């Protein structure tokens, strides 16, 4: 998920 350290 865009947003954050390395998640989808």
């Amino acid at each position: 998920f865009v947003g954050g350290t390395s998640f989808d």
